[PDB]
């Protein structure tokens, strides 16, 4: 079985390091300047069939806010895919949820923002 170069994708493209993949190979796809590449940064042609291909969407999360348990490690007026914001529970409060989230590739803060509780 063989795996020719992968076809284009969601407004994105593919450019690994060859033009005749076969099996167990991978291709780091590319997204238009502005679209985030979601997935395992590399398609996976296994058995002559490309699989688990990444996406080319816009990863612009809202804001990693929370009940006083805001973050104090890396928070910018704007973020996108990654940018893990650590949540500093305001005062001796506990963060019910996750004290460390990140601007995922779906425009959000995963895991679910934390909750500063007592």
């Amino acid at each position: 079985v063989k795996c020719q170069s992968p076809p284009s994708i969601s407004n994105g493209r593919h450019n690994g390091y060859e033009d005749f993949y076969t099996d167990g190979s991978v291709v780091t796809y590319s997204c238009n300047s502005g679209y985030s590449l979601i997935g395992n940064s590399g398609v996976l042609c296994s058995g002559g069939e490309w699989s688990d291909p990444p996406t080319c969407q816009i990863v612009k999360c809202p804001h990693p806010t929370i009940s006083n348990g805001y973050l104090s490690s890396g928070f910018k007026r704007s973020y996108s895919y990654n940018d893990n914001v650590d949540f500093k529970c305001k005062y001796g409060y506990k963060l019910s949820g996750s004290s460390s989230s990140t601007c995922s590739p779906g425009n959000t803060w995963k895991p679910e923002l934390p909750k500063c509780v007592r």
